[PDB]
């Protein structure tokens, strides 16, 4: 029945208003492969709103690996890994990932999102604590909400706040600290050296979400622990396959005893169907390419260094990024929606960040680089962004 | 740091004991496509533990549709539907599903699990209520736990308990009832006529999880509302693609205003990458086949009717199933593990249900039919199950 349900959704008017104003730019229907240019409404559009940092979703070797896995294994496994949904290739990918990030063991999940739900829901329980950076990804907040533990946010990269909040807690309790490696909003990197120094002092477990770090920082892109040399101080490395690795799914890697506990106790792996064969094979092939072909990471960072330099030269106000995410401040929700749609209509795709996710005065567009971007494409996009910022009176 | 973490996992010994006893049969690595026979350890094994009810994960047309989508769209969309992860084909599949289940609109999710997290987390909030059948799927309990509402379980298909618990609640509050359509443990069907009669009396929203119903019950397999004629009394129809539809992902269909609220407010769709092109195309092609080719559903039910008849004739104790899930009672965890492994070693794959998920005295194996099963295969499996139950002294 719909009476109260209709009242619950009645005040959600922003989409109706965006659409009526001709500003709506969510769920833009792409007609082509994710690439440096995409087709929308039959038009070519420069893509600066992707997470495919290495441009690998078009790599013919990865496509062929996926197509061959469809030929051999079919379209799906039709059950949880726990029961009838494990393939030899899922186990192969776990062993490969474990080697890549320097851990004993890994368990796959069908999404990155579910990869955070699993360890955050089941390791800390009643009388225990989870400590979260306040800017942690939504999947980390949700995973921690599924635990029976007490969840505590600390100030963004605020090690004094982290230390203070841990110091308060009963000694006879388990604690887990979970942090993004690279935070996606502002593109900044966790202070892992101090965070792990505090974790070591308080015997708290450390989990790092490397969704934006894998294929980006660390040796051969192995992520945030790898970038700092702190493999030995990080209990659990989580990653997704939907960004650099060009696929869908995720993992958690760690000590064989911890991973064996997760794979038999995490509801998001016991009660959800396993990764499709095609996504296992594309992740496997992408992982090989990232390590074997150093040029992809190198070119991502040449693009990043060039674009950031060009943006600061043109006087754009950037966030404190240390990554291929270039947050460009606009500081008005109305202007952020206008700039986003005007760019779309001039053939540039960027992602808006608005209230209520951020304060109006911190509203911004996110401009993300891919290894496959050319300097010519970057220059075109920035030329068009200078014009739209002028038109918009930012 | 690992001291307290090691203590949290220290008492989880069942896997170590199963493995040391030679009884472990979780995460069995399959080497071949999900089918009526699978290869494990280079041996052929009859598969009676699948959720691929129509056997479609091997359909060459569905494989080719997926391979063609890889060719056209690449290996992934590399972002949320909300931002850069929408394809024309995701929208096509939403329109197709909406038509199939008789609703205005649908939103895809990258897993079935996430399809329950979305509406349960974001529609009911503070001062509202979610009412859950006590046997609801784990993803429904977790989705409801992510809401800021008060979550209330009612007795399994206990309409007097449902009515009583609703009657207690403040009138000035929103209520949502969420139920599995077909419950996977015992294979039973929700009492949707009475549940919707109560929902209508109390103006409570109705959500049905049709993971095991789509491709199984209702006109041309359209699910539980379709089976009862109660499309008009069900607000939200959720489904997965990982069972009859031979793929990965899920959806929620409903009124265009409710679905537009979800697709902009559900964290599991705004903050998780979209379905892979290959899984969109396999779901599209599978959906066509289920409707165009009535023989698949017909043969599922001929197999179901035959196997259930043969099991009751041999004197097996079955659960109160109304579906292709044939729960066979064993009523000892030790015997359930022994029977499961002895079947595996004789070339039969079945799924155990044990403590702590059920009481020891309700432990069982689940024997699930596929349309592609032959009577000869069913007969072989039952002959082997009679022998193992004898060997096991059940
Ligand atoms: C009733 C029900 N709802 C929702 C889901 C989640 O759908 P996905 O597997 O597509 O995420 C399942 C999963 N079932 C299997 C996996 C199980 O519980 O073993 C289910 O049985
Ligand atoms: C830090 C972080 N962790 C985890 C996830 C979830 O991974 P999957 O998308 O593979 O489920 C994301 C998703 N990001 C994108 C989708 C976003 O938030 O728009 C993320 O940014």
């Amino acid at each position: 029945s719909k009476g109260k349900l209709g009242e619950k959704i009645s005040q959600f008017k922003i989409v109706e208003e965006l659409k009526a104003k001709g500003l709506y730019a969510y769920f833009r229907p792409i007609q082509s492969k994710q690439d440096t240019e995409v087709k929308i409404d039959g038009r070519r559009v420069l893509m600066f709103g992707s997470n495919s940092y290495l441009g690998l979703t078009t790599d013919t070797r990865i496509i062929k690996a996926a197509q061959d896995a469809l030929e051999k294994y079919g379209t799906g496994c039709a059950g949880s890994r726990f029961l009838n949904g494990t393939l030899d290739i899922h186990v192969e990918l776990e062993e490969k990932l474990s080697a890549y990030v320097g851990k004993e063991a890994a368990i796959l999940f069908s999404t990155g999102f579910q990869s955070n739900l699993g360890p955050l829901s089941c390791l800390m329980g009643r009388n225990d604590y989870i400590l979260l950076d306040e800017r942690d990804h939504a999947s980390i907040i949700d995973g921690s909400r599924l635990s029976f533990s007490k969840v505590i946010k600390y100030g963004h990269n605020n090690m004094e706040d982290l230390r203070a909040k841990l110091s308060r807690l009963p000694e006879d309790s388990a604690k887990l600290i979970c942090t993004d490696g690279i935070f996606s909003m502002e593109g900044d990197i966790v202070n892992l050296p101090e965070l792990t120094s505090i974790a070591n002092e308080f015997d708290a477990a450390v989990m790092v979400d490397d969704a934006h770090s894998l294929g980006v920082i660390g040796h051969k892109g192995a992520g945030t622990a790898s970038h700092f040399g702190l493999n030995d101080d990080v209990d659990l490395i989580m990653g997704t396959f939907s960004k650099s690795l060009a696929s869908l799914g995720g993992f958690v890697a760690g000590d064989a005893d911890v991973i064996d506990f997760l794979k038999h106790n995490a509801r998001s792996v016991m009660f959800s169907a396993s990764m499709t064969p095609a996504s296992v094979a594309s992740t496997l092939k992408a992982l090989e390419i990232i390590q074997n072909e150093p040029e992809h990471i190198e070119k991502l960072w040449k693009n990043t260094d060039y674009a950031k330099a060009q943006l600061l030269d043109h006087g754009f106000d950037l966030g404190a990024t240390e990554s291929p995410i270039l947050p460009i401040f606009i500081r008005s929700n109305e202007k952020t929606f206008w700039v986003t749609k005007m760019l779309q209509d001039d053939g540039v795709f960027v992602n808006p960040v608005v209230s209520p996710a951020v304060p109006a005065e911190e509203s911004l567009i996110r401009f993300s680089l891919m290894a496959t971007h050319t300097y010519d494409q970057i220059d075109e996009a920035i030329e068009k962004m200078v014009k739209v910022f002028k038109q918009a009176e930012v």
